[PDB]
């Protein structure tokens, strides 16, 4: 069987290989994400396909509740399964089902190196430093919904002047920390992955919650249950941190 | 209908209550996974009865390949769910439903202050310190299969003189630690819980891999999905956060 899988461009999980010539199908991708693939295609024995999501976005809830994004692209039946750093949330859980997760991470906070600031609630009590988060995306769901108190500051902040201090993309959030006084609320993954090729860059305090990145497959999927157990085997063998380490590893920070 | 809830006693999450009576049903109990059960149950209403694993055993396969502990009280629809800190595992979630991971974790090692020793390859490469796990626990069971050099070589020595290196529970583990020249490894949630109360103990190095504990339930539970569900909205509002907090902080340490 070959199956169809959405998915999303997002360094280091889904990237356009490097060619001298033009790319067809498949091997237009490579990262995490398509390694990942790989290996289940291989547990599992199915064939696959990967289509880029036409949106270009991960999966959100506008005011009238309708969803877009892989996570639609799932609801509709569009795509047999989603392979991105697709969070495993309360509210995409009620729409569609995900795996157990094959990475874990959480909130933190990219900004520079060299300054006073240690934590979220150093954040949340000035207003000098800039800081928000993706728009729409899972972190700023967390802070919108948060009833602890230096969240719900944080919040009120991310989201006066309409919005200013939000992003529509990482990159975007990547040049706005490195360029201006601003810090970014970013999955700590990525900013893993930011900080071995930025070494102006640091992760500042630790997590502020736990979460996972999960494949996502349709509301009763027979492959829901398949693919985890396919991911616990990879995670016991010690293939996904090898895959983790292949990918994040940088060239070093004078 | 009442839930019958499979259990094993383990500090912090299961433990007898302080009285000066005789206790009784529900009532003998407090720790993490009552608390975490209470907020599940009031989320998805049902009401309990806890029910103590009447072979004290976690679930682990004896040769003819028929399980024991939790897992078969699961399997034999002898519980509805399980609430302990039961490892997801490739072999355990072959035969049972795992919500998704209430906690995340990792073996780890539990040791002396004050020494050189920095990782476990340190201890690999040596013998005049002694280092095992519980036996038949998922601990064991990662080194038993590891195809890594290092852990390949800690099992050997585990194995020798019939497991004489081997503890029957992470108690009788605790009291070598303290001892003897000896490290255990150990689930790093717990080492976190015990070094906070023995201020002569430390953890040794990071986390050798990565793994959570779910709520177990039967194959083809009607409350799976809905427990998973339930835990990420306990995750997203910070509540099993705060949970851990009040069951782990001890305050005599350093
Ligand atoms: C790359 C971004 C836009 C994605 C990745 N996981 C989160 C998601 O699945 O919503 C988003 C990041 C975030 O919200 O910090
Ligand atoms: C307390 C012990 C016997 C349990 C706890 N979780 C692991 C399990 O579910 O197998 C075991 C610990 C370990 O193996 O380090
Ligand atoms: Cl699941
Ligand atoms: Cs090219
Ligand atoms: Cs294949
Ligand atoms: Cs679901
Ligand atoms: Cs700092
Ligand atoms: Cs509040
Ligand atoms: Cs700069
Ligand atoms: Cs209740
Ligand atoms: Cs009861
Ligand atoms: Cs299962
Ligand atoms: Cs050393
Ligand atoms: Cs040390
Ligand atoms: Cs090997
Ligand atoms: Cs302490």
């Amino acid at each position: 069987r070959t199956l169809i899988v959405t998915t999303i461009l997002e360094e280091p999980y889904v990237m356009y290989r490097k060619s001298d010539k033009p790319l067809y199908g498949n091997d237009r991708f490579e990262g995490y994400c398509l390694d990942l693939l790989k290996e289940l295609s291989n547990i599992l024995g199915f064939l696959y396909d990967v289509k880029l999501v036409p949106d270009g976005k991960y999966g959100a809830q506008n005011d009238k509740g309708e969803w877009n994004g892989m996570v639609k692209e799932l609801i509709d039946h569009r795509a047999d399964l989603a392979v991105a750093p697709l969070t495993i949330t309360y509210v995409r859980e009620k729409v569609i089902d995900f795996s157990k997760p094959f990475m874990t991470l959480g909130i933190s906070i990219l900004y520079r190196k060299g300054t006073p600031i240690d934590s979220a609630d150093d954040l949340a009590k000035q207003t000098k430093i800039e800081y928000g988060a993706v728009r729409d995306g899972s972190t700023m769901t967390f802070f919108k919904k948060s009833k602890i108190s230096t969240y719900e500051k944080m919040w009120a902040f991310m989201s006066s002047r309409q919005q200013s201090a939000l992003v529509k993309n990482s990159d975007e959030g990547i040049q706005r920390v490195l360029t201006t006084d601003y810090a970014l609320l970013m999955e700590s993954t990525s900013i893993e992955y930011v900080t071995q090729r930025n070494c102006n860059l640091t992760q500042i305090g630790g997590l502020i919650d736990s979460k996972g990145y999960g494949v996502g497959t349709p509301i009763g999927s027979p492959y829901r249950d398949k693919i985890t157990i396919a991911i616990l085997q990879l995670q016991e063998e010690g293939k996904l941190h090898m895959m983790k380490e292949k990918w994040w590893r940088g060239n070093g920070c004078p």
